[PDB]
């Protein structure tokens, strides 16, 4: 079907990751960011890969992996969760809940309530149906899934840790020149 009626998020700008496992590149993911839906996570997520407010993602961990969940990173201060921080603040209000969890790939703001977004994030690996109107999603992989599912397979502890550290190599962002749609799957 062409699917004309359907309503969907309109990718407005990008950030790539380049990612290591232990000291080895694994490659690139690149994620498109919904900025006419939640311009204000948007740019928070995008000023802290250009690392333009004098911090950010770079060299940064995924501190937790859960396979067939998520890979979770973003804390720059702390590399454990207990950390990070937005361009607003330690913590920004949910923005809005207009897009779901809807499948593999999706990115969203990891939190500890209501209220509480700083600079942690997530990748889902499968539909996180669960986390919907609780966490703010905020982007989609559009290359480099294969990548995020090194990530999410890579051996880790009792409190998902991966045992060795996966990391952000480097970060920044691709500007779009059109604005376009993507499916919410
Ligand atoms: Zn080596
Ligand atoms: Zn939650």
């Amino acid at each position: 079907a062409m699917d004309e009626k359907k309503k969907r998020p309109k990718v407005t700008v990008k950030v790539y990751f380049d990612l290591r496992i232990g000291d080895e590149d694994i490659g690139r993911v690149v994620i498109g960011l919904f900025g006419k839906t939640v311009p204000k996570t948007v740019d928070n997520f995008v000023a802290l890969a250009t690392g333009e407010k004098g911090f950010g993602y770079k060299d940064s961990k995924f501190h937790r992996v859960i396979k067939d969940f998520m890979i979770q990173g973003g804390d720059f201060t702390r590399g454990d969760g207990t950390g990070g921080k937005s361009i607003y603040g330690e913590r920004f209000p949910d923005e809005n809940f207009k897009l779901k969890h809807y499948g593999p790939g999706w990115v969203s703001m990891a939190n500890a309530g209501k209220d509480t977004n700083g600079s942690q994030f997530f990748i889902t690996t499968v539909k996180t149906a669960w986390l919907d109107g609780k966490h703010v999603v905020f982007g989609k992989v559009l290359e480099g899934m294969e990548v995020v599912r090194k990530v999410e397979t890579t051996k880790t502890d009792g409190r998902d840790k991966p045992l060795k550290d996966v990391t952000i190599a480097d970060c920044g962002k691709i500007e779009v020149e059109k604005p376009f749609a993507i499916a919410k799957e």
